[PDB]
């Protein structure tokens, strides 16, 4: 029925397929596997309406290309993650949303920004900044566990809203 196509974007090693499969198959990976690209398609329930899921696993940066906006430019929704202990991924939010938006060619495009690893302590991006950098660019913001699954739903039936919304 109602498909919503999402896309997972955000450094090399952030929780971005540790937090897809969290959602799609309901368990933690504890492993180093290297995404080229992959996507998940689960059919769930969000607010009352059945619908689909259609999701894109990219792979961090390590640059823009145009293979790469092969891949993404057909999504409608995007997940910004970055890991709450690793600062240059939170530095690198502003590259992707900028990157999604030329991708896109879009001066709105529906988009959440998730903070992964909350598990894990002592960490180097607090949340102040963080949800102040969500309401500057005038998105939400939701932090998350790919190990425990906090956050995890919201966060994605978050983006869910915003595709909805746009
Ligand atoms: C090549 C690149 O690959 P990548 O595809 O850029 O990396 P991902 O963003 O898909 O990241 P992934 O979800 O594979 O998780 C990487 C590691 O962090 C762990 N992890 C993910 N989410 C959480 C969480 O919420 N909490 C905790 N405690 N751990 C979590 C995983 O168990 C794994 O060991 C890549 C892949 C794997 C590892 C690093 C890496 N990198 O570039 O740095
Ligand atoms: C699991 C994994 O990352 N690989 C199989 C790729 C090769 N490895 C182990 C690898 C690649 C790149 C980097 N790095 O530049 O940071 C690594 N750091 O530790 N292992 C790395
Ligand atoms: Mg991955």
């Amino acid at each position: 029925m109602t498909e919503y196509k999402l896309v997972v974007v955000g450094a090399g090693g952030v929780g971005k397929s540790a937090l897809t499969i969290q959602l799609i198959q309901n368990h933690f990976v504890d492993e180093c596997d290297p995404t080229i690209e992959d996507s998940y398609r689960k059919q769930v329930v969000i607010d009352g309406e059945t619908c689909l899921l259609d999701i894109l696993d990219t792979a961090g940066q390590e640059e823009y290309s145009a293979m790469r906006d092969q891949y993404m430019r057909t999504g409608e929704g995007f997940l910004c993650v970055f890991a709450i202990n690793n600062t240059k991924s939170f530095e690198d939010i502003h590259q992707y949303r900028e990157q999604i938006k030329r991708v896109k060619d879009s001066d709105d495009v529906p988009m959440v920004l998730v903070g992964n690893k909350s598990d894990l302590a002592a960490r180097t991006v607090e949340s102040r900044q963080a949800q102040d950098l969500a309401r500057s660019y005038g998105i939400p913001y939701i932090e998350t566990s790919a190990k425990t699954r906090q956050g995890v739903e919201d966060a994605f039936y978050t983006l869910v809203r915003e595709i909805r919304q746009h």
